[PDB]
């Protein structure tokens, strides 16, 4: 009871009849799509983010080697862009997949699963 979950498939929150007020929501992809890298060599790519909530929004992402990325955190304003670049160097051959967890400093998360195939090709 206490610990011990089935588990279930997640599913797009929804906010409630009416809302309004201050909230702050920002721009991210559903995950990263890493065309054939090298094993050994280390992959790196840019991801535009653009506020579109209404007032400062600040995200937190947290994430391990091989996959690292930064700056892991950040604060965006309403009406700008900016570019997070995401570090991934797959020591080991084969497909790599994974999920970046951000933190929201009102109390939100979010998830984008990672990728990279990589190979043996050196």
């Amino acid at each position: 009871g206490s610990s011990g979950s089935s588990g279930t498939e997640r599913e797009k929150f929804i906010v409630p009849i009416k809302a309004r007020g201050a909230r702050a929501i920002l721009d991210f992809p559903d995950k990263l799509n890493f065309s054939t890298c090298p094993v050994k060599y280390s992959t790196q790519k840019i991801l535009l983010v653009r506020n579109i909530g209404n007032k400062n929004a600040v995200f937190h992402i947290k994430t391990c080697r091989p996959f690292s990325i930064e700056p892991a955190i950040g604060t965006l304003n309403v009406g700008e862009s900016m570019q997070l670049e995401v570090e991934f160097e797959p020591q080991s051959v084969g497909d790599h997949s994974g999920r970046l967890i951000v933190c929201y400093d009102t109390g939100e998360k979010v998830f984008v699963s990672l990728y990279g195939a990589a190979i043996d090709m050196n």
